């Protein structure tokens, strides 16, 4: 084929988000059966109904017995096949296990997402096919320069947010990409102007990816169990790398992840210190802030492009009773997100 003109960088990110095997390891990892639900087989509906019944879980897990609860458990198995052999499965009987199988769902989303497109589409051996995947995105993506301010800045950003908790490993930058996923800056007209707009961090699992660039952040469906997500179902941030970098489920057995940077439309912050499941927020709050008890020092706040970069050293917040240790941001609206960044990032792990 044609050999393709895309930076090294491109195509080795193109290369790393579409990568089947990689989804078919992400499907293990969560103890899904690949004979029964092989990655081909995967549809919406099947994980919306999914969705369903561990709604149903959730019901039943809220008005308190191990008996009632093992015929809605079942069917949950019925639905997504796990790899238990002659088995009896693990009761799913609580909260725990409808945030783990929940998280689980929600990643069977973006990987079918992923999967769909590189079976939609043509076959033309005489494209390379990373030009062909690339184009699936319908995402402009370009490597930032590493002598230019923005790059000084991100690495910056990364520099000072590692929180001493998560010092297990620490990251390098590898490469840092400026990312414009098409029409998104259109959806994100109403709140360009908004005030507190913030640059923040969202890691994931590389697989993805496929999803959150062509689709964008998304919230969990209506079906989805709010009570699986700590703020409900809106799409999460942090303003501390480490946290952020965490959800990539990296290791040393594959120690490169992606982080997001997005500039996100805060505006009046609803602020909260314990898990609400809220659907919708108080008249007149535009976001949830999870307080936490340690925040980038204030003070050194900078912009980059008009947007606040809460890149200072993390210091007390001053707040008390929390349950968060970082804060978390968390809006509601798609529409409050634009993409700015994307960062692959070498994960050095000292344990
Ligand atoms: O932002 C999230 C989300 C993400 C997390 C976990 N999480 C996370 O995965 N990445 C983070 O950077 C993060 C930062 C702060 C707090 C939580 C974070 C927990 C609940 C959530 F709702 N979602 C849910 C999965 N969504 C995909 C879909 F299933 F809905 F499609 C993307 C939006």
């Amino acid at each position: 084929h044609m050999k393709s003109k895309l930076p090294k960088p491109v195509q080795d990110l193109i290369k790393m988000i579409f990568d089947v095997e990689s989804m078919k390891k992400a499907m293990v990892e969560y103890e899904i059966d690949l004979q029964k639900m092989p990655l081909g087989k995967l549809s919406k509906r099947q994980i919306q109904a999914a969705y369903s019944i561990l709604s149903e879980v959730q019901q039943a897990v809220s008005q308190g017995s191990d008996s009632q609860i093992l015929d809605l458990s079942n069917r949950f198995y019925t639905l997504i096949p796990h790899d238990f052999g002659m088995k009896k499965p693990p009761l799913l009987n609580n909260a725990d296990s409808v945030q783990a199988k929940a998280e689980m769902l929600d990643n069977l989303l973006d990987i079918e997402v992923a999967y769909s497109l590189l079976r939609g589409g043509s076959d033309d051996s005489s494209k390379d096919p990373i030009d062909v995947n690339y184009e699936k995105l319908k995402t402009d993506i370009k490597v930032v320069d590493r002598d230019s301010e923005e790059a000084e800045i991100i690495r910056k950003y990364v520099k000072n947010t590692h929180a001493t908790t998560h010092n297990a490993y620490d990251l390098e930058v590898i490469d840092i990409f400026k990312i414009e996923r098409e029409g998104e800056c259109q959806r994100y007209k109403p709140f360009k102007q908004l005030h507190n707009r913030r640059l923040l961090w969202h890691g994931s699992r590389t697989t993805n990816f496929a999803g959150i660039l062509s689709q964008g952040l998304r919230i969990a469906p209506p079906e989805a169990p709010v009570t699986g997500y700590m703020f409900g179902k809106g799409i999460y941030f942090a303003d501390m790398v480490s946290k952020s970098a965490n959800y990539c489920h990296t290791s040393q057995g594959d120690p490169i992840g992606l982080i997001l940077l997005g500039e996100v439309a805060l505006g009046n912050m609803y602020e909260l210190k314990h898990a609400s499941h809220i659907s919708k927020l108080p008249k007149g709050k535009h976001s949830v802030k999870g307080l936490g008890k340690t925040t980038p020092d204030p003070s050194a706040n900078i912009s980059l492009d008009g947007v606040d970069v809460p890149l200072g050293t993390g210091i007390s917040s001053g707040v008390n009773d929390t349950s968060l240790l970082y804060n978390e941001y968390i809006v509601y609206d798609i529409a409050q997100v634009n993409l700015k960044y994307l960062l692959k990032l070498k994960f050095n792990f000292k344990t």
